[PDB]
């Protein structure tokens, strides 16, 4: 199967997946190789190519630090590459129905990983299912991540930042001018992404150069307001410099920092990335999204507040156990291989690992919301991995939804409260972040694979309501007596709880704890 | 004159006020003089009498310890009783329009003191300018005060609590049946006070015995969810166990502590009241109302939430610097003396002084939300003021005006901005707790008295609102092009201010400092 596109024509492969075939087009490039010069510049248009480019396999992922902190376990190597790292990675994928479609709406997907970390030719984004069952097309980006892709000294071209938002951007360009081709509508193409992937999903939104390459987005357990998110042209300074002293690069003319590390081996910037904020978290992005003048013109809250963004729907959840993953990256008596039942202390001293910055009377403000007992053994343990998860993820999502659709737009809520049969990590830790991912790519479809068949139901749904979004702008689920989601409105913020057992409407999330983080918080 | 009461005649005696007459009866009995048994017991009803009550002098005010912090001072003096103490108190005035009235409204005026002072003889609550000037009749009533007045051992009718509440009543009773024989309207009956006299008249809008004997209701500077006004049944147990103590009355038979009480000479009660807490504020209120099952039938609190109360018209409102006069009475830096220039450091031992049994996250809070310095050298003096007089005063009057207008009734507020030319206190004290009154009394009325004539006419226009309330249930002046004073309802939350150049119609009084101590400090 050959397509002929703007740049050459792409040999693809045929994929069997439920007595049916897909078509993979597995690692398109999409840009110049950013080596040598082109290193921590925007990516640059692509030459084109005579002979059959051949799509066969994933392509390379982009140089990045690997989690090293369980060799050997499923649960966090899952996340690790599985492609070869290389700075020669702008390549993406699609998945497309066969037979081939006449108009499909395209989902294009974007990881997470902290912008610091991801592939996209990770299984549990393997887009074959969707492409099957839905009869969407589904496309996914490698884009550069950490300083490779994120190195700031504001104004100078030569390290902008956000390289790696420019790469996701100019792979929307693709799918805009190439997608017709493979039987695609470049008028119906949502985004979709999890955690720093719905991050950039979000800032996408806001990107008046994005505006016009997709329809709708979906914003799974991530937002651009999250205080992860966004690096403050302060600390990107700081950070930029930093990482020239430790590779011997510090110089005065900002031109010859940055040609100094185009000197070093990617190797060496990995290396040094981890060192350049005195006291990090299990959730650091050292080197993320800043306000460019490009990308991003201004602070991202104030374009929220005022309601300069893309005018269209959303659909944005968060899962139940948000913050636990991280706990076992740092805080004092937490253990993936025990119970992790913590003392007040211990609880006290993991707030120092995850607020190093912040003010005693911050700190103490956290434990007195967050201890007020309703004791239990587990009361510290659950209330920490809470504390992480409001703050960092479910907190910003619902302010980020509230303030989106106060502009007139419908948007949809979800809290996903399902635990996999399957989960590698312990009971303690939950419905963890990540986890609702292999669900909505439909992965317990796949019946040889040893999910239960509540999960292959609760699957199916999602996948249906998602395709109904992307399609349709609306994530219903219409022929199998199933509950309406409702629309979420500033006034009743009704969200709909996705598990296997009974979806409910529900209402006002968390919203002691939001109130907390959303508006005493910010002060501290 | 002599009037025939149910009781008996009463004389009272002729006044030239403002080339007009009024007629003041100044002493008349209300109930059995509560010496002896009647130590500590809720008021008895008094006996007949032949002869003429001569009603021609101010009678006895309650024993009550002094303020002897600033000696030969008008401004602390002023305050003090200006009649003989006696436990023989329970006496009422009355102040009639000449010629003599055919149904006119009631004006009944209840002092505070914090529940521990007071009287109704003091100068700046002389009623013979209202009932001259708008023909309304004034009435006042001391009632006990101090342990005299509220000691609590609940269920226990030899000392049953909120004694001085019953004195009140018991006089509004004795207009009920004895005010159309002066010319008053039963039916157009109503209640102001200040301070504790102005959360008593909240606790009289709860209290289903005096539903009966009032029509409206004035609040100035007072309401009975301020954190002074109520003891807990707790803290009056301690109480009464620490005065029993202190005046080898200790027992095991409750009624034999009160019987060992009832021998006591009231100065050796008086002398052992300051010391019944082992903290105390310039703000304390050692002995106060209490739930007691027969005024107060259940924590006053939970009635106002569940709107069981009267339902009629309120007007309440606060000065602009409620909380300066408590600063000079033991905060550490201050004086009347001086300007007050206090340190940070300062500061923090104020709110030790203010907020004696306070968490130092508590403490910490305060300091965090009045300190960020919009520096200046007063910056600290004047965040101590708002700190006592948002928390003390300001703040519990707006909840108590927003939580009883949720309930359907007209509700009016004002915010009184005027420093008297007369105040004998220093500028940086200025438009203190209690400086409203002698407004609301139209003493800058009388012209011989050296107020200006900015002042004349606030006071003209006061009197003429308040009034207008008492008769019609609308503070409004009429006639002379003013300003228009909005009901006050929980959306808009509009409130009228006072002062000599221009009333102004404003909105959401203190609204992030009360947010604040409505909301978040009630936790700590
Ligand atoms: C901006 O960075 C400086 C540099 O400090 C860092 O130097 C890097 C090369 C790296 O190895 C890192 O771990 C190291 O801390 C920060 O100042 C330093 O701060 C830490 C603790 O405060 C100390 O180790 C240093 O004594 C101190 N040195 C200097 C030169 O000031 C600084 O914290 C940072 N500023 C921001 C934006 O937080
Ligand atoms: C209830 O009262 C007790 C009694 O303490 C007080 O005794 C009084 C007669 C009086 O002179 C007063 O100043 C004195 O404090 C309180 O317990 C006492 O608390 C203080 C300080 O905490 C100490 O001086 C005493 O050691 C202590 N003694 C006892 C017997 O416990 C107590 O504080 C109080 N409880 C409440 C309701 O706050
Ligand atoms: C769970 O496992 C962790 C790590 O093995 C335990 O934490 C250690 O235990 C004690 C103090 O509690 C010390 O030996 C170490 O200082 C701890 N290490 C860390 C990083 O915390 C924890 O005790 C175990 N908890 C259980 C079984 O409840
Ligand atoms: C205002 O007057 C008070 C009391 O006279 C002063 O406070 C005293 O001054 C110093 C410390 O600041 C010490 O002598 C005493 O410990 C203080 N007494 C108290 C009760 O605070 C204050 O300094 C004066 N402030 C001025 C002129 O700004
Ligand atoms: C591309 O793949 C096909 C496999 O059938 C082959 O015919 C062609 O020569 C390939 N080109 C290469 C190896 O780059
Ligand atoms: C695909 O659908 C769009 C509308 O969403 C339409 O404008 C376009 O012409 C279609 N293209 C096809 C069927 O080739
Ligand atoms: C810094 O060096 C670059 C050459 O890479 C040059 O273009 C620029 O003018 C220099 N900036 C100054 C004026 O220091
Ligand atoms: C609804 O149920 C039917 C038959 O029970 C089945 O074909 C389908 O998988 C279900 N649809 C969705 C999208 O959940
Ligand atoms: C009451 O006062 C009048 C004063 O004119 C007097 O005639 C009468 O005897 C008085 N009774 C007393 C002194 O108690
Ligand atoms: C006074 O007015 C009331 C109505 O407010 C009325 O019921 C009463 O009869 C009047 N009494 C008079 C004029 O004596
Ligand atoms: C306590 O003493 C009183 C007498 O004053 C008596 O009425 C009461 O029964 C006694 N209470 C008990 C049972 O201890
Ligand atoms: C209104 O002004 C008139 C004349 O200027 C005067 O008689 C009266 O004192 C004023 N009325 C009030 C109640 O303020
Ligand atoms: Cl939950
Ligand atoms: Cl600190
Ligand atoms: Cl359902
Ligand atoms: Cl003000
Ligand atoms: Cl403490
Ligand atoms: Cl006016």
């Amino acid at each position: 199967i050959i397509i002929a596109t703007k740049n050459g024509k792409v040999r693809g492969m045929q994929l069997t997946v439920f007595g049916g075939t897909v078509t993979a087009f597995l690692g398109i490039p999409y840009a110049q190789p950013p080596l040598g010069r082109l290193r921590f510049k925007k990516p640059q248009s692509l030459t084109k190519w005579s002979d059959i480019w051949n799509a066969t396999k994933y392509a390379n992922s982009c140089c990045q630090n690997i989690d090293q902190s369980f060799p050997g376990f499923h649960g966090s190597e899952m996340w690790n590459p599985n492609t070869d790292l290389s700075e020669d990675c702008l390549y993406l994928n699609v998945w497309i129905p066969a037979p081939k479609p006449k108009n499909a709406t395209v989902l294009i997907w974007i990881y997470g990983g902290g912008f610091q970390t991801g592939t996209s030719s990770l299984h549990v984004y393997d887009g074959k299912f969707l492409a099957r069952v839905e009869r969407v097309i589904v496309v996914s980006m490698n884009y550069r991540v950490g300083a490779l892709g994120f190195l700031a000294l504001p104004g100078n071209p030569e390290a902008p930042g956000n390289m790696g938002l420019f790469d996701q951007q100019l792979a929307l360009q693709w799918v805009q001018k190439n997608i017709a081709a493979f039987g695609g509508n470049p008028k119906s193409v949502t985004l979709f992404g999890e955690s720093a992937g719905a991050a950039s999903v979000s800032l996408h939104l806001l990107s008046p150069g994005s505006h016009s390459l997709f329809t709708r987005a979906i914003l799974q357990s991530g937002s651009f307001n999250a205080p992860w998110a966004v690096t403050s042209l302060y600390e990107a300074r700081n950070r930029t410099l930093n990482l020239a002293k430790l590779t011997g690069c510090s110089r005065e003319n900002e031109t010859e920092i940055i040609k100094c590390l185009r000197n070093k081996d990617p190797q060496e910037i990995l290396l040094n990335e981890a060192f350049v904020v005195p006291y990090g978290t299990p959730l650091s992005v050292n080197f993320g999204p800043t306000v460019d003048g490009d990308f991003l013109t201004d602070m991202p809250d104030i374009l929220l507040e005022l309601g300069q963004f893309k005018k269209t729907q959303i659909l944005v959840g968060v899962n139940k156990d948000e913050g636990t993953a991280f706990l076992v990256y740092g805080a004092p008596g937490f253990s993936k291989d025990n119970n992790s039942i913590i003392t007040r202390k211990e609880f006290q001293e993991g707030l120092k690992i995850f607020f190093p910055g912040v003010s005693e009377f911050g700190k103490e403000s956290i434990l007195f919301h967050y201890t007020d007992w309703v004791q239990r053994p587990e009361n510290y343990r659950e209330a920490l991995g809470d504390v992480v998860g409001d703050y960092n993820f479910i907190c910003p999502a619902l302010e980020f939804t509230k303030k989106f659709s106060e502009w007139g737009n419908n948007a949809f809520f979800y809290y996903f409260e399902h635990r996999s049969s399957k989960l590698p990590w312990p009971e303690w830790m939950g419905v963890m972040h990540g986890y609702e991912i292999e669900f909505v790519f439909g992965l317990p479809l796949e019946r040889r694979d040893q999910y239960t068949k509540a999960e292959e139901i609760l699957s199916r749904s999602i996948v249906k309501r998602w395709a109904n979004f992307a399609k349709y702008g609306n994530p219903q689920e219409t022929q199998n007596q199933s509950t309406s989601w409702p629309v979420f409105k500033s006034t009743e913020q009704k969200y709909l709880t996705l598990n296997t057992e009974s979806t409910r409407i529900m209402t006002k999330l968390r919203a002691q704890q939001c109130r907390f983080w959303t508006s005493f918080f910010p002060k501290v």
